[PDB]
């Protein structure tokens, strides 16, 4: 997940 | 999930 | 996860 | 994870 | 993890 993210200012969570 | 995200300012959650 | 991230100012969490 | 990160000012956590 | 990081001002944690 989140393989290609420009900007993360929040939360990207893989459980 | 979230393979290609420009900007994440919120929450992307994969449970 | 987070294979290609430009800027992370938030949280990217892989559990 | 975090294979290619430009700037990390937040948290990138792989558990 | 963190194979290629330009700047880390935060936390990159691999447990």
């Amino acid at each position: 997940f989140a393989e290609d993210v420009g900007s993360n200012k929040g939360a990207i969570i893989g459980l």
